[PDB]
């Protein structure tokens, strides 16, 4: 197993962290300030959720990044950018930068609209900030439960996509993909890719307002 | 069987015209300049007499006999294209925008203009308030909307948007007839903003899977 940083505390970041501790990594979750996150009493609160997964460990974005071989970035998507520069420039170099995060913009209006989008995304500003880490955009695609258990919408009839400059950070990706129950693991190209893929955020929060449920994934019929 | 006026004489235009007619609707095709067109170069003029109860017209003279609309012009032009077709020509009838506003300005592959906050099938509903504005199939190859079971078995889904329940029910069936027997509707016209954007991972998967034979499904 591997030593992985899981940088987020929310559904996300717990939801990666429990799975992935499951198939026998090592891992740390990261957030802004720990003792401010256990403090928390409104939900469910990440104090709570903790003790049930005691082998995943809690320290700030710079500390556990620092101490992993592979980073996973989780954190909400219009500070993605701030919570990696506190993990570190120096932590992320030469390591693979998984990147679920979404870059919703929940500033004007509803539902929420991205920035930047189409000309731009969330994963190519990460990569171009960090050019020496290997960031690989995947799993934003989908409800947090899907990417650890991708069987309970339509027995896991679904497609993954991957987006990133090195072939060789994509097939590690891969191969993390096809062990989390990922069959169908679509490498959409490189990091500039990353804007198709965080672009069906839009129709998919249409999708679960449509379908009344977030329990549903791209298939990509071919 | 209606009377369809599908403006466009690009693939998209042909493939649904030459459909909807085998389908038994009485179909017209819409251009700027018929005369223009068949002077061009496979070439309109050779596809034409090959679906002879099709009927070519400049797009004011289809628009204006048909009871639904098909727009099937380049995204970047539709705007253009309707505004010919005529504002009086399109008032109360469904307008089934499948065009995709794709922006070339800036190299490739291209992008989209507009896009997030706004899409061409608000903007065609707004500057049309009147026509009940529908957007479709726009997220998959021309051999698709027609002839679907080529990809996959045709286990794919359709979307609609609209503001008209009634509008979109409507398209819902010509769909079905079609062969797509999953349609979803994502809501009202601001839902096209979704549909469209579907564009940018279709074109990088195009280039991945080495083919336009493929489709979104969503499972669930
Ligand atoms: N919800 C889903 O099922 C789903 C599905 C696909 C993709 N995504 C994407 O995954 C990401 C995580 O979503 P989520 O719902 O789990 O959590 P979230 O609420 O979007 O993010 C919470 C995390 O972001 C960090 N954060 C918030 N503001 C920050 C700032 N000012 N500076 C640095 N860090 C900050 C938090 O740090 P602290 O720990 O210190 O509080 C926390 O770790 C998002 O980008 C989202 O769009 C979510
Ligand atoms: N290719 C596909 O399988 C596919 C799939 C999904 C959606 N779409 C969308 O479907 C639409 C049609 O695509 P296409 O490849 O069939 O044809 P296209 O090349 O995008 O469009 C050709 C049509 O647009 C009209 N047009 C071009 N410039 C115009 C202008 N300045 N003013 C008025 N009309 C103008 C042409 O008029 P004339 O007849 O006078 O030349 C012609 O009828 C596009 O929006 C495209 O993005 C295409
Ligand atoms: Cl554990």
């Amino acid at each position: 197993g591997m030593k992985i940083a899981v940088l987020g505390t929310g559904t996300v970041g717990r939801t990666m962290a429990g799975a992935l501790a499951d198939l026998g990594h090592e891992v740390t979750i990261g957030t802004r300030d720990p003792k401010a996150t256990l403090a928390r009493a409104e939900p469910p609160p990440f104090s709570q959720w903790l003790p049930e997964h005691p082998h995943v460990h809690l320290a700030a974005f710079a500390d556990v990044a620092a101490g992993a071989e592979l980073v996973v970035n989780a954190t909400e998507g219009a500070s993605s950018i701030a919570a990696l520069t506190a993990a570190g420039a120096e932590n992320l170099a030469g390591k693979i930068l998984v990147d679920i995060a979404n870059p919703l913009d929940f500033s004007h209006g509803m539902p929420p609209t991205l920035n930047p989008v189409n000309t731009d995304s969330l994963g190519e500003q990460i990569q171009r900030t960090f050019p020496e880490a290997k960031v690989v955009k995947t799993l934003n695609t989908m409800n947090a439960s899907l990417m650890v258990d991708p069987g309970r919408a339509a027995g896991g009839d679904h497609s993954v996509f991957v987006s990133g400059n090195d072939a060789a950070a994509k097939a590690e990706v891969a191969t993390l993909l096809k062990s989390l129950g990922h069959q169908d693991v679509i490498d959409l190209g490189d990091i500039t890719t990353a804007r198709g893929a965080e672009m069906l955020l839009p129709v998919w929060i249409r999708l679960w307002g449509a379908l009344g449920t977030a329990n549903f994934n791209f298939k990509i019929a071919r």
